[PDB]
């Protein structure tokens, strides 16, 4: 338990969510990000990731400058998963922006916290806030 | 000619533009916003629309709020368009954020100062920056 934790992160890929892209479930998303990472599209940035109880936001690691937000209203689903091939925890995050008209899907890698922990704190939000 | 100038506009909607969906063209995209709208997904949301020289930023009209941003090296493409049936001149912008796999499409309906002006003081202010 804590209001406001940040985490280091690195964020791996976001990418829109259709109706007929055959994209159902969590291992779906992360089939589509092994395929992505093949075609050279996922380059690992790092960030910072802060939940607050009223959103998620990510800042840049050093300026501290936001570079994006997520009410707790905007997101849909938040897990964390350990695709095959792959030591490490991967948090997964649906968000269904109110200006955007598909949800999309953000990838990110954890590092010494790892994803678990992350998903734990944004459900708690969740759940709070919701 | 002015650095900064803000207008008041409606966002209509924001799509992700995908290599295999057929929209290759400022026309193809009003024709997928006129199927959006015939399917219920598109609604007119009042915001203010502030050109700088480093960067296009999206407010609540009262609140004053930042609601987007998007710094002049993200813009692909600025048109102003007038789709068969339509008395009025929408503004397209198409953004490629770094963190997104996909570009996007924004459409805005501009309301007493039309699409055309703004499209010149974006494509002014995309000019100088490149
Ligand atoms: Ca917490
Ligand atoms: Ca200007």
């Amino acid at each position: 338990m804590a209001d406001v934790s940040q985490y280091h992160v690195n964020h791996l890929v976001t990418f829109c969510l259709g109706e007929e892209d055959g994209v159902h479930t969590v291992e779906d998303a992360s089939r589509k990000l092994a395929v992505m990472d093949s075609q050279g599209r996922v380059w690992a940035q790092e960030m910072l990731l802060r939940v607050s109880p009223s959103q998620v936001t990510l800042l840049d690691p050093v300026s501290k400058e936001e570079l994006e937000s997520y009410p707790l209203d905007a997101i849909v689903r938040c897990d964390a998963v350990m695709p095959r091939g792959r030591s490490r925890s991967l948090l997964l995050l649906v968000c269904q922006e109110p200006e955007r008209a598909q949800p999309d899907v953000h990838f990110f890698q954890g590092l010494l916290l790892g994803a678990e922990l992350i998903r734990e704190d944004i459900q708690g939000a969740l759940q709070n806030y919701r």
